[PDB]
Formats: C-alpha cells, sequence, structure tokens
C-alpha cells in the first residue's frame, strides 16, 4: 500500500529525529518507562496490519506515537481540515464534577452552572479517557489538555472525528437530570485521502482560552482604575482585619508570544513598553500586586526575562538548560561570537544587539552572557558532550538584571494554573526560587524545554512536528518537564468558584492572601 | 560508525524526498540516463566503503549525490565555514580560451587580459573537469557553473577545500608565459568534524558577480539621459551604417528576487515603482530597448510578472507547469478558493489580494485565474495524477496582461547568457515565444522549475537542501530544464571582447541587430 509505505518512510523519519534532536529523551525513559525502539515498532505494526489503511488513520499512529512522548510542546499537525464542534465549554471543579462555564449558542437547553454527567450515555470520566495519551500519568494538566479536546475534534491534530447527532446527560442546578440531543458541528475533509486516490496514481510520463487577554478571573473588588489597553489591568482595594485598605494592582499575562496577543498593533510601542507604563502606575499607586498567569501557553524567553527584569530591584537566578547538539546549534554559537567580537562597551553593545532585546535591555553584560553562551557550547561540541550537554542557560543569561527605569519591587502574588506551559511555568519558578513572590493556585502543567519546528514534504500529509530542544534545570536540580511548579499555596477552583464563574471562595482566599503579604511582608 | 549510519540515515531521507517532491525526475532519467535507486546504492557505497568517514567526507558525498541530478536549482549547503578563495575573475571566450577580466588584489603580475592556462602543471580545462558534476554533459552553462568555484571552494556546499600556495600559469597577450604563485586565502573550518569527537560521545545520563546590478557591459553610445535609482537605465544614441541615428534605451535586468537589489530600501517604495518610471520614461523618449538580463540568478515569478507587464501593449501567453503534489499543495489550492470565495468584482479582488502582487496589477481576471489555480490543482488530486500533473499555469496565470499605465510596446532586444537561471530562463521565453522582443547572446541555463527549500535536524551537518517542485513547458512542449532558451541570434563573447574588457565586437553587432528592429526591413540576420 503506498499510503502504508510512506507512513512507515516518515515514521522511520520521525524517529530518527527522536534520537538526533529530542533532549528529554532520557527522561522519559525513566519517568515514564518510555523505549523508542518499542514504540516505533508497535507503531510500525499497527500500520502494517491495517487492511488498505487510510491516511487519516496512519496520521492518527503518528499522532499517537507522538503523544506517548507525554511531553506538552511535542506533537504533530496535519494539513488536513475535517473536524467536529460542539458550542460549549466544560471545566472540572476540585470534587471532580463538570460543569459548563461557557455556552456559545442561542439554545437554552443547556445553561451556565449546569453539569455536564454523560456523552452517548457514557459517563464523562471514560470519554475523556479515550482522549488520553498513550502514557497518560493521570495529571490534571494532561485531563485538562484532553478536557480542551471533548467538544473540538481536529483531523489536523490526527484526531479521531466524530459527527452527526449525540446526547448530552446533564444535571440541572435544582438536581434533575435532562438528556439534550445535540448534533456535532461537521466540517468535511477537503484534502482527499491518499487511500482513495492511491489506485488511480499512475508512473509520470514526459476568557476560558488559554492565551485569553482577559483570562476568567472577575476583579477582586470594586474597581479604582483600570488600563483596558493591551493587558488587563486594574487597581483593586483589600480590606484586612483591621479594617484598614490597600490598594492592590491586579495585572494579567495572557502569554509570552506579544507579537501573538489579542490587538496588538505591529506598529505600535511594543507590548513590554505598556508593561512598563502599568507597572510605574503601580509602583506609586499600589501596596501590593496579583500577577495572574493561568492559561499561558508560554512563548519568547527573552520577552519572558524582559517581563521579569520590570519585578524586581535585585538579580534573579536563572535555571539552566541540557541541550541536544548538532553542527546547527554549533553555528549559532560561532555566529554569536563573531557578532559580538569588538564589543567592550555599552555603546557598543546596543549597536550590536540593539539595546532592547524583545524587551529586555542590553548591557555590556548581555553581550558578555551571549559570548559565554557559545563559547560552552563549542566547548561541549568539542567534548562529546552533545545528548545532553551539561546545563547551559539560555543565551548564556545567568541570571535576571533589574530594569534600569521601571522596577516594581512591592510584594507579589503569582496565580499558576495546569495550562501554564514552558515560559509560563519559568516565570513562576523563577519568582519562586529567588523568593521574589507568593505563587498560588495549582501546579503548572511541566513543559520543560525550548521548542522548535520540523517540517519536511511528505504523503502521509505530515505539515508540522515540534519536538523539545533542551530540558530546563532548576537551581537545586529537578527538571521542570513534566513536574512543573508546585505552588506555595495549593489553591484549586471548586464546584462553587467554577458553576456561575463567580470565583468568590477563590478570589476570597487569594485577597487574605494579599493582605497577609502587606502585612506581614513576604 | 556514528558518521557513517547518519550520512546513510540522511541520505535515505534525501533519496526519499526525490521520489515524492522532485519533479524533473522522469526528465533527468531520460535525459542522463539517470536513475534514483542506483545514484543512491552507489552513494552508499562510496560511505560504507570509507575506514572512518570524516563528516566533510560524508557532506562530498551527499553533495555528489544531489549534484548529480544536473539541477542548477537542486543541491545541499551544510553548516560548514570553510573556504578557500583567490582574488581572480576569469572568463571563457568564443575561441575556448580562459581570459583574467578582473584582478582584485593589490598591484600584482597577472594582468587583466592574461590567458590561464595551468594550474599546479594540469591544464585548466582538466581542473575544470575535477569540479564537474556526475551527470556532466558539457553545456556551455554547466562550464561556467564550474568556473565559478574554479578559485571560490566552499565546504559549506560540500567542495574539497585546498590551501597553501599554487601556481597558476598564464600567458600574456604579446605570447610570453609566467608562473605566478599565489596562496589560497583560507578560512579553517569552525565546526569540528564529528568523525573526529564520536569517540569522546558518551550516553546521557540526568561586475561579473550573477545578480550585479551594472553587469558588464560598457555604455553603447554617448548617453543623453541616465537613471539616478536602483537600476542602471539610460538612453544612448544608436547609428547606423549610413551614419542615420536613433535614440536607443539600456536597461539592465539583474536579478528577479527585487529584495536583493543592490541598495534596496525596505523602507523606501518597492523596485517595480522605479521599474514602471524608466519605462515611462522610454515610451516618450525612445525608438527602441536593449533589456540586458544576462548574470541573473531568477528570483520572484509575481515580480518577473510585473515587469513583463510593462514591457506590451498586448497579453503575452505563458509556459505552464507539470507540478508533484502533496497535501501540502492541495491546502494552498483550498486556501485560495476560500480566499477568494466572494470575489466578484475588481474592487473585491484589490481588497482580498492587494493593489498589486509583487508589482503585477490586481484584477477580477487575477482572481479568477487564482481560483482556476485551485481547481485544477485539487482536480489533479483526486484522479491521482500527482507525480507529474498536467500542466498547469503557476497562480494560474495563463497569460501576462498588459500594465494598465505603463506599456512599452516598441522593439525590444534583450540581451542573455548561460547564467540566466528561472525567471532569468523564463524572462526571454515568454518575450519570444510571443514574438514580442529579439533575443540576443547564448542559451540561458535552464533551471526550468521553481524552487523550494528542506530543513531538517540531523548529524551530518546539513542545512539545506533545496529541490524542484515543478516542470516548466514552453507553449509548443518543449520543457526548459537543463536545454534552457535558445536565442534568436547567437552572440558569444570572443576574446577580442574579452581580453580588454571592452565588448566592442558584441557591441557593435547588437546596435546592427537594433537599428534593423527600427528599421523593420524583413528578417533579422546577423552580420
Amino acid at each position: 500500500s503506498l499510503v502504508c509505505k510512506n507512513a512507515l518512510q516518515d515514521l522511520s523519519f520521525l524517529e530518527h529525529l527522536l534520537q538526533v534532536k529530542y533532549a528529554p529523551k532520557t527522561w522519559k525513559e525513566q519517568y515514564l518507562g518510555w523505549d523508542l525502539v518499542q514504540s516505533s515498532v508497535s507503531a510500525q505494526q499497527k500500520l502494517r496490519t491495517q487492511e488498505n489503511p487510510s491516511t487519516s488513520f496512519c496520521q492518527q499512529v503518528l499522532a499517537d506515537f507522538i503523544g506517548g512522548l507525554n511531553d506538552f510542546h511535542a506533537g504533530v499537525t496535519f494539513f488536513a481540515i475535517e473536524s467536529a464542534y460542539l458550542p460549549y465549554t466544560v471545566q472540572k471543579s476540585s470534587d471532580g464534577r463538570f460543569y459548563f462555564v461557557d455556552i456559545m449558542t442561542f439554545s437554552s437547553e443547556i445553561r451556565v452552572g449546569d453539569e455536564l454527567l454523560e456523552v452517548d450515555g457514557a459517563p464523562v470520566q471514560d470519554v475523556l479517557a479515550t482522549l488520553y495519551g498513550s502514557n497518560h500519568k493521570g495529571t490534571a494538566a494532561e485531563e485538562s489538555a484532553a478536557l480542551r479536546t471533548l467538544f473540538s475534534r481536529m483531523a489536523s491534530l490526527g484526531h479521531k472525528v466524530p459527527s452527526g447527532r449525540t446526547t448530552l446527560k446533564i444535571r440541572r442546578p435544582f438536581g434533575t437530570t435532562r438528556e439534550v440531543r445535540v448534533k456535532w458541528r461537521y466540517v468535511p475533509e477537503g484534502v482527499g485521502d491518499l487511500a482513495t486516490i492511491a489506485p488511480s496514481i499512475r508512473a509520470p510520463q514526459l476568557g476560558y482560552n488559554i492565551g485569553s487577554t482577559d483570562g476568567f478571573l472577575p476583579v477582586i473588588g470594586p474597581v479604582i482604575w483600570e488600563s483596558e489597553g493591551l493587558f488587563r489591568a486594574y487597581i483593586s482595594s483589600v480590606t484586612d482585619g483591621d479594617g484598614k485598605s490597600h490598594k492592590v494592582g491586579f495585572l494579567r499575562i495572557p502569554t509570552y508570544s506579544w507579537q501573538d496577543m489579542e490587538d496588538f498593533d505591529p506598529s505600535g510601542p511594543p507590548p513590554w513598553e505598556e508593561f512598563a507604563k502599568i507597572i510605574q502606575v503601580f509602583s506609586s499607586n499600589t501596596e501590593a500586586l496579583i500577577i495572574d498567569q493561568t492559561n499561558n501557553p508560554g512563548g519568547s524567553v527573552l520577552y519572558l526575562y524582559a517581563l521579569l527584569s520590570m519585578l524586581t530591584d535585585r538579580p534573579l537566578e536563572l535555571p539552566k538548560h541540557r541541550m541536544i547538539l548538532t553542527q546547527d546549534e554549533v553555528v549559532d554559537a560561532l555566529d554569536w561570537l563573531t557578532l559580538l567580537e569588538n564589543v567592550d562597551t555599552n555603546v557598543e553593545s546596543r549597536l550590536a544587539l540593539g539595546d532592547n532585546m524583545e524587551g529586555y535591555t542590553v548591557d555590556l553584560q548581555v553581550a558578555e552572557y551571549l559570548k559565554s553562551f557559545g563559547r560552552q557550547v563549542l566547548n561541549c561540541w568539542s567534548k562529546g558532550d552533545i545528548e545532553l550537554s551539561t546545563p547551559i542557560p539560555l543565551f548564556g543569561f545567568e541570571k535576571i538584571h533589574p530594569h534600569p527605569r521601571v522596577q516594581y519591587s512591592k510584594p507579589i502574588c503569582v496565580l499558576i494554573n495546569e495550562q501554564d506551559f514552558s515560559c509560563a511555568d519559568f516565570f513562576p519558578v523563577v519568582l519562586k526560587d529567588n523568593d521574589r513572590a507568593l505563587i498560588v493556585g495549582t501546579r503548572t502543567a511541566g513543559a520543560g524545554g525550548f521548542v522548535f519546528n520540523v517540517q519536511f514534504p511528505n504523503r502521509t500529509g505530515i505539515k508540522t512536528c515540534s519536538l523539545t530542544g533542551s530540558l530546563a534545570v532548576r537551581e537545586h536540580g529537578a527538571f521542570i518537564e513534566n513536574i512543573g511548579v508546585e505552588p506555595h499555596i495549593d489553591l484549586p477552583f471548586t464546584a462553587n468558584d467554577i458553576r456561575y464563574k463567580g470565583y468568590s471562595e477563590y478570589l476570597d482566599k487569594v485577597k487574605k492572601l494579599v493582605c497577609q503579604l502587606i502585612n506581614n511582608d513576604g
């Protein structure tokens, strides 16, 4: 079968990439008991066993193969548009129940607060089980990831796509049951399956959304001021026990991929500048600062650093990365060196680097770090330490240095979620490990390495395969991959917080925690 | 062997790309008698029969494998910096001799006009042959491609890099011979060979330049007007054998990747606007136009189309392309269709596509072409016609439609040579096959398909492998790949043209030909 052969070919290619450019390989072997040859053979088997396999079947097989890595950065996308969608968003409470937190339809058969019990007579938990990955570890991050998929299936992601009618069994707030019959919003595949075509081929002849700007938390109280610009920021108050009020500032960091922020005008001042503006206002008109960082996909490390430099008046140690190398990385190293050869002054550093690297202040020390990074990469290469090098800080940055102008220095409370990845893992890790802020919520996802994408012509319809080129290592050791960061205060969302989207219990605890931060100082 | 295993792995990947996305495959088998499996098996053996193959060795093998396709578009570049360079430039004359046409170093022995005889006791010809590809066919274009590397060796291209001193045997124009000892300008490798590092790898534990703006031709006559922008363009007076003078425009199109033009300012107006300005000047102050398009690397098809649109007052038929298809191309087709789904008017087209596409004026006609393109691709896919599809015009443009404002409609003479690739192959072919211009010079290279690049992580140091995704077909059926485009008048550069860089013989003949075009007296004959 033409399809089978191409799938095997492409599978063998993905398999080779895992051996030459997947840094967390050793970790997955121990942490998950995963074996490359094992999975490979296993995947090869499903392909060879199928009777006249369809392209979509093969795509599913390769997608599951990569999914077996239990790595939120690692996945495969395909040139396929088939999809199925239902207009609802459901969230799981700490007690384990599922409620509709968002209804995007004019139908009133299902309302906010209603509880989801089953899908086609199967308890929600069973259905989610069919959406789990090959090496599911039962974490909340994995579960939430599956929940994203419950009512949105995409062939472009290698999902088996459903269609037609289905029944949703729900529980109304007064306790009784209703079975709601709905029909999936189906978009048929527009990219013809190779299998169907194969026989005729002749030889050629011559804001509950990740990255949401606003997020999903309501303001903590009467608002005295807000910004409404690019970032969602405002100032409210918290009243302690002695009856005294404290102006508290609020700011949400939706993503570390600034160019993708809602309403970003590339022809306007960069987002890090608007950030600085907000911080300044907060610096002299706020007592503490709550930073909502939940439901954040991560993004640019340099941008992550820029924001970190504006939240401290002291240097912050940064975790290092164990990298997997190829001569590609060697050339980058050589390029940093030739680029900074004659850099000896701050003036020259700004002319060579731009004085601003995605918001981060370019110092002579920056050039020095970049210089060190590269010498270290070259050293590792010559030493043969290329499978998983000794930790080297990204860009050579040993630590973050406070922004020269804006420096919020008052107490900070960072809210984390199981839907915080990469830079969204690193943000709390840096503030927590340096003791600059109080971390609250639930453990981050654990996407602990930088991502990179690979594209290549092929007939299996593979569009992109993202992989992980490094293994972040926290100061006291311990990887972030899978593990993520535990908050200082584990504060999950209750059924009461979620049901009507009020988060009253949740916000009340946070406001109290901020009070203690103001009064007890740290 | 680590290096060997990786080399074999990456070779196998390249070989697979050649069966899934290399449109000229069927053409190479017939034009070269080339065979994929066999060339692969041969490469594998070279890698397997090696003791401790170094990375650079394997890079050379992979580079030679792709070089065997005899495709100016197909090639591999590597993450390597080692290189050797000698500050000279040679040009081969029509009588087969090699002459120095440029010296780029302090006052030394070699003079412009010297004939290059040998390199280390070996005649130039033999040295050049060592630089040919596996399926070299002796075409002038392949000869020049090899000459480019005579004094420029790069590990980045898979070349073996020499170093140290070497002797150049030359002959002066008055006859005497001289042996000039010269030293290669060498840059050592900065990327450590993996073969050397392998044993310590432990398991992981927790001018004449192609694309030159000015080119190398001297002015054709006394200049009456000279443009001051990005393009070299002017107006001079050309006189016939009777002493009758005519005003003639001269314009050089250096490249079709407009963004790479010398001194291009991305913050200023696009080059097609300046081109338009020049043509308007030519339309009102000239009787004919000479376009120097020699030594041009090709570039953007849409930009090429914009320039053609300003050189005609009638539509020009375009050659179509036979394409190799994957679902990547299918998605493109679908997107064009969704993008133009509700476009039924000109204003609608301009809103969806912009007022112009890299200079080419946007119309409803353009929108309709793009939709037709999508349908034909989708139709080929559903029929299984995916290895080498029936001819389909790029972007669906069946023909070039005249620019609405600027249209040069007087006679045109285009100068071409063996160092014209892709769009530089296409420019003269469109003008020739539509009988719009007189094409003069030597046959173009023949990079007859669009290029695309592939990147992927590997331990062999491969940076990019460019391949060809289509085979262009001229109106009458001939392909462009390898064969190139023939001129109406074959006019090579003679030794007298080259010896002192005057090209007076070449230019005097170009002028006689232009006068005949202006005269409009029967058939245009050289003499």
